[PDB]
This record gives C-alpha cells, sequence and structure tokens, in this order.
C-alpha cells in the first residue's frame, strides 16, 4: 500500500526565520522510505485516492556555538500545506508551534513539534512541510520528519 | 469504514481558565468530516467495536492587545475523555498542555499541544475535548481539532 | 493484530538529570493492553515483522512544594529508541521536548511532550523509551505512556 516516512536532507536548507517550503528530503536513508506515492522537490505527491493519516515531527535546536538567535522572542512554526498540480491552489492541513524565548545566556536551547490528522486525499495532490527559522532545524532523521500511510480506501 | 476529523467552531465558544467542554465542531465544512460515528453537542459517539486512534490539535494565541493573563503563569490543557454508557464517569484518555508565561508587556503569543493513541472503544462511547482558556482558542480549521478512525476489529 | 500501548509505572523510578531508559510499564490495569507484542522491562520486543505506527506521549510536571528544580533550564526530552536482538546498539526513531525554564518562580510547571511515526520493524526488535529528568514524571495513565501498532504487512 501507499505510504512514506521521509527524513530532513540537512545539507539544503535556505537561512533566514521567514516561513518557507523544506524541499529536501531522504526516502532511502535510515528510517527514509516511501512506496507508491513519489517525492518531487519536497513534495509528497499522492498517486492513489483514499483515506491517510499525515504526520510531522519538526526539531529546532540553537546552541550558543552557532552564535545567537535573530530574536529574543521568536516564532517555531510548521504547517502542513496541500497543494495540486491539477490546480494551483493551496490550503492548510495543520498547523501547530509556539513562540519560545531563547534569549540569554543558556547554553542550550531545544523544542519539538508534533502533529496528525486523517485526511481524504486524491491522486495528484501534494502534501508539503513549512517552517520558520529553518536555520534552527535539527538535522537528525529522528528529529525532523514528516510521512503519511493510507488506512482505507476512499469513498 | 469509521473516522472523524471535526474542526472547532468557533462563533460558539465561551470564555474563563476553568476546565471546559467543546461543543461546537464541523463535520462537513472543509477538512471536517464523519463517518459511521456521530457529532452529538462535541460528543464523537461511536457506533462500531474496534480499536480507533484517537488524535486532537489544539491552538492557543494571545496578544497583550487584550491586557495580561489572568495568571501570570497560565496553564494551557487539552483532555480527551471518554463518557460510557455502561457507566457515566468521565474518564481521562490522554492529557497534554503546559505552562507558559504570557503576561506583562509582550509581543504575540502562540502555543499548540498535540495527543493521540490507540484506544479500544465499544460502540455506544462517546469521546469529547476538554480544554482550559477555551478564549485563547485558535479558530481556523488547521490549528485546533480532534479525530480518530477504525484501525482493526476488537478482539 | 500486533499492538501495545503502555502506562507508566511511577513505582520504580529514580532521580537525575540524565538520560535514562524507562522499564516499568503497565499492560493490563486500564487502558493498558498488549497483543502479541511482548514486554521484557520496558522493552516492547516485536513478534511479527510489518509497518508500526510508534507514538509515545509524556508528561512532567513540579511544583514549587516539592523542593527545588536541579538548576535553571532544564532538558525535558523524549527518545523511542530501537534495539535489536542481532545488534543490542541502540538507534534513534524518534525525539521530542524542549529545554525549559523551570526556576525563578511560579506555583506551579507541567509540560507534555508527544511524538508519533509509521516505521518497518521485523520480528526480535525492541522499541524502549528514553527520558531525562524522570524524577519529574506525571505517574498517571492518561498522562505518560507509549504503544505501538502494526498498519499493514510487510514488502
Amino acid at each position: 500500500q501507499p505510504f512514506a516516512h521521509l527524513t530532513i536532507n540537512a545539507a539544503s536548507i535556505p537561512s533566514g526565520s521567514h516561513k518557507v517550503t523544506l524541499s529536501s528530503w531522504y526516502h532511502d536513508r535510515g528510517w527514509a522510505k516511501i512506496s507508491n506515492m513519489t517525492l518531487s522537490n519536497g513534495k509528497l505527491r499522492v498517486n492513489q485516492d483514499g483515506f491517510y493519516y499525515l504526520y510531522a515531527n519538526i526539531c529546532f535546536r540553537h546552541h550558543e556555538t552557532s552564535g545567537s538567535v535573530p530574536t529574543d522572542y521568536l516564532q517555531l512554526m510548521v504547517y502542513v500545506v496541500k497543494t495540486s498540480i491539477k490546480i494551483p491552489s493551496s490550503h492548510n492541513l495543520m498547523k501547530g508551534g509556539s513562540t519560545k524565548n531563547w534569549s540569554g545566556n543558556s547554553e542550550f536551547h531545544f523544542y519539538s513539534i508534533n502533529v496528525g490528522g486523517f485526511f481524504k486525499l486524491r491522486a495528484g495532490e501534494e502534501i508539503s512541510i513549512q517552517v520558520s527559522n529553518p536555520s534552527l532545524l535539527d538535522p537528525d532523521q529522528d528529529a525532523t520528519y514528516f510521512g503519511a500511510f493510507k488506512v482505507q480506501d476512499i469513498d
């Protein structure tokens, strides 16, 4: 059946704090795997109609070593958006995150966000991840990832 | 099969820090959907025996614009409860949240909670959502919601 | 079909700001259930090949009355590690948590982490839960737990 568990590809990540779309994932190394669905530039396309469970885990971390956060109070957000090739429309399925104060002398800072839900998806619909502060992302495969798996055929 | 994904219905929502129940959800608009189960005043009633995966996502936001938090350090909590007929006692299945300090001249504030789990549910049982500070809820369907779906037939 | 939903057993728990493995769980009392898979010292061992959805929920809490906090900035982390019989070496599957400041003041402090994912598991593999500051764990079964359940046969 259709499913996917993609892990962050640190090698490519735009610096900044702007809400961006992460488009570098692995589908073969470690826990990364993908059956049926295809991965097109960080976009997880659906090739089979059905009701899937979509989930994402995003880890953020700051180490004084890397320098200092670009702002005392910052927004650590994750957005699970859905697009389509058949239609240029865009939609948010899930949102999660929180504003966190990483100002000070605390040597280390960390914060993760989880999010999931049951959704109805049509072949052609694409799923992508949007986050803020992508420079603060934890690159480990067990820290940052998102995926999906079909539960039952569509009505 | 049986499943459900319900999105918060802001129009019908009170206030106060005390832990209240959310009885206003959609089941037809946008991602809101429901199959088999029934939506009775925020009480998702089961209509079939089996193992369901129960999940919920509650977003919270605030801006000093509205003065300051009720109590400097406030508690943002979500409780997934199941009220059964074979003995009408409110039972807690899952709990998540945290204490945050949004008081004082502050910027915008946001924080989300996600909870989920595998459970055994007998036809007739009802699932509801209880939260504190419901006045700080995020109305968007991609921020506040909850649901469930059948995984495998029961023993 | 295989599946499990383990709740914390507050009975046997040490104390210390170090990453330790939790080896005390229930599989009968309340929501605690386990099918096929076995529970051996907090090590959920798989007895059937396949794709399972692994998840966990950990609640942390502290009240000023219980004394004083280990420091200022403490790490509340959770780890869903997998150990192979072929090689007891530890592999992280999922990670979550955050660095929280519970010093200074405030009556109560609470914070939960949630993490979930879809994984490929071979029979004889063991899934365990590691956390930091286990002395701050919330003993209630709806506040601390972790489970697993098969979604589809393996390739």
